[PDB]
């Protein structure tokens, strides 16, 4: 080569990065315009506002394996989400219910989950007034990238980034802090805390009341799967409100009260559910799922208390749409109706 191979050679690995295509450069160019970087500050700030705390930067790179308009979404090196951009072009969507087509490339877009025309420039006005919703070639990826954070969220919460929470909060109730940790909570514990939230969507804006409640209950319990169920129960007047706005009904899916027992037994001295069980629940819990969906009312499962940390470990995994909360959680100003069961059908 031209220049002598140092330690700055050394490339490590990105925690949440981007491959793009020579066709795309343009609008990730530093220089140039950044018609995409903008759209992804935007992101990363309506993101700490939202759920509690900043996704890493996303580092990108060129890479010229990649078709021209093609992106790649990369998690500390394994890719995550892939798509196609093209950038003189729109991309036309219909929500369900428009009528009508249009001239193009018919694709079911990856950043949505729905069907998509990708159509050039002029035909806007005519594609939002048949129903069309039209969209940016910038915003096709952002909107991508998105959904990918906001999955991913617990993953990319590393140690790292609860450290730099930490000293966000330390500086607006520094005396909540400079004895919680490493002093009764290891920062290994709070993280662990911070993740076990992170994964069923819970927001951590409210470190006071995490750390207060930690604070009460770690002298006495260092289990963070057990801290976690407490400091959910603190949070649940934020939780109710999150996937039950107004003081509105409350329309759950419940268990059964044989098949809340029949768990509740295998729990003590289980090492684990057994085999038989398992699949039942998750055609059997499908079902329930299904008629909400119909009936317009959220997925929400409410089980007792003692069994929520282990069906949101065990159903979350196949059917990450559900939610599952406890007896516990929910305000008791609000009124109740289970509109599906799990049990015998």
């Amino acid at each position: 080569s031209v220049v002598e191979a140092t330690w700055n050679d050394v490339q490590l690995e990105d925690s949440l990065g981007m491959e793009v295509g020579y066709r795309l450069i343009p609008m990730v160019d530093f220089q140039q315009d950044g018609e995409l970087l903008g759209r992804i500050r935007s992101i990363r700030k309506k993101f700490a506002q939202d759920m509690g705390f900043l996704p890493p930067v996303v580092h990108i790179r060129d890479n010229m394996d990649l078709q021209p308009a093609r992106y790649r979404i990369l998690m500390k090196g394994v890719e995550i989400g892939s798509g196609d951009a093209y950038p003189g072009r729109w991309l036309a969507i219909n929500p369900g219910t428009a009528a009508g087509t249009l001239p193009g490339e018919k694709t079911v877009v990856p950043a949505f989950g729905l069907d998509a025309i990708w159509i050039e420039s002029a035909l806007k006005e005519q594609a939002q007034i048949q129903g069309f919703t039209v969209v940016e070639a910038s915003t096709v990826v952002a909107t991508h990238l998105n959904h990918l954070i906001g999955q991913f969220s617990a993953e990319l919460f590393g140690r790292q980034e609860a450290q730099q929470l930490l000293d966000r909060v330390s500086q607006e109730m520094p005396k909540l802090t400079e004895d919680l940790v490493p002093g009764v909570v290891t920062l290994t514990t709070l993280h662990k805390v911070l993740q076990n939230l992170l994964a069923e969507k819970v927001p951590i804006r409210d470190m006071r009341t995490i750390l207060e409640t930690l604070a009460e209950h770690a002298p006495l319990q260092s289990d963070p799967h057990e801290l976690t169920a407490v400091v959910r129960v603190a949070l649940g007047r934020a939780i109710t409100q999150q996937w039950f706005p107004g003081n509105e009904e409350v329309q759950v899916i419940g268990l059964d009260t044989a098949l809340e027992r029949l768990l509740l037994q295998a729990l003590q001295g289980g090492g684990g559910l057994e085999p038989g069980l398992a699949d039942r629940l998750l055609a059997q819990t499908q079902e329930a799922l299904s008629r909400q969906e119909m009936l317009g009312a959220p997925p929400v499962l409410l089980v007792n208390h003692a069994l929520r940390p282990l069906l949101s470990r065990f159903l979350r995994r196949s059917l990450p749409q559900l939610v599952v909360l406890s007896n516990l959680e929910l305000s008791d100003n609000r009124h109740i109706r289970m509109t599906a069961t799990i049990g015998g059908k």
